[PDB]
């Protein structure tokens, strides 16, 4: 576009992560002396809709997006790069005498808001996840992993029959009937604050996959994790509505977070 770059701007250090798709490196921009993450992939518009999504979003806590290499393979998208990795194994791996209460509440009210910038955008995201959130110093938090983000037209997007998605961050409605909208967005949420608030638990655990729509439609909710404060968990409830109507706007889910952070 305007955010092509030379390949040879960057030195490719070391892998990040690979995929079944494709893989993930560190490296340097020489021109500034910035670390910087560079995506990649082979054997193009599907990898580009991410591209696409990510020149559109600006938000301090949303992982922004520094140029491209979409002319020649192999294809490029580069962006900052987040030092302590994603949010599930700092969640697991680290000191709770330094990630306290506190700065699991700050962490959740930085989500809050890139999602509330999100919903206005009115951009889904369809993969919010702790695994999809990444971490940088000062606990910041920043999400991530755009490649099923889309803006939407309306109020929902429907997937292609034969989709399959990560069961126990899926709102109902999106396995029946395979719908999205922003309220599909906000379950996930509620899925990733328990992730949060027990410093990285699997949800629904010792439950088989295959039990799960059925437990939900039935009234069965996860449990109030041990220091989970009752607001945050009557909002993660909340989120957990079964009707999609029911449940909170990224507004509203904001606006709880920046006041319990404030009152302390
Ligand atoms: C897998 C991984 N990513 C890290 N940092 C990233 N920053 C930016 C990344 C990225 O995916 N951006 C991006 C997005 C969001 C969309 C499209 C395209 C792109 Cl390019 S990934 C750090 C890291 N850690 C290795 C383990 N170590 C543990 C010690 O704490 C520390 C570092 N591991
Ligand atoms: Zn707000």
């Amino acid at each position: 576009d305007k955010w092509e770059m030379e390949r040879t701007d960057i030195t490719m250090k070391h892998k990040l992560g690979g995929g079944q798709y494709g893989e993930v490196y560190v490296g340097v921009w020489k021109k500034y002396s910035l670390t910087v993450a560079v995506k990649t992939l082979k054997e193009v518009e599907e990898f580009l809709k991410e591209a696409a999504v990510m020149k559109e979003i600006k938000h301090p806590n949303l992982v922004q997006l520094l140029g491209v290499c979409t002319l020649e393979p192999p294809f490029y998208i580069v962006t900052e790069y987040m030092p302590y990795g994603n949010l599930l194994d700092y969640l697991r791996e680290c000191s709770r005498e330094e990630v306290t209460a506190v700065v699991l509440l700050y962490m959740a009210t930085q989500i809050s808001s890139a999602m509330e910038y999100l919903e206005k955008k009115n951009f889904i995201h369809r993969d919010l996840a702790a695994r999809n959130c990444l971490v940088g110093e000062n606990h910041v938090v920043k999400v991530a992993d755009f490649g099923l983000s889309r803006l939407m037209t309306g109020d929902t997007y429907t997937a292609h029959a034969g989709a399959k998605f990560p069961i126990k961050w899926t709102a109902p409605e999106s396995l029946a009937y395979n719908t999205f909208s922003i309220k599909s967005d906000v379950w996930a949420f509620g899925v990733l604050l328990w992730e949060i608030a027990t410093y990285g638990m699997s949800p629904y655990p010792g439950i088989d996959l295959s039990q799960v729509y059925d437990l939900l439609e039935k009234g069965y909710r996860m449990e109030q994790p041990e220091g989970c404060p009752p607001k945050v968990y009557e909002l993660m409830r909340a989120c957990w509505k079964w009707s999609p109507a029911d449940r909170p706007s990224f507004a509203e889910t904001h606006q709880a977070f920046e006041t319990m952070f404030h009152d302390s």
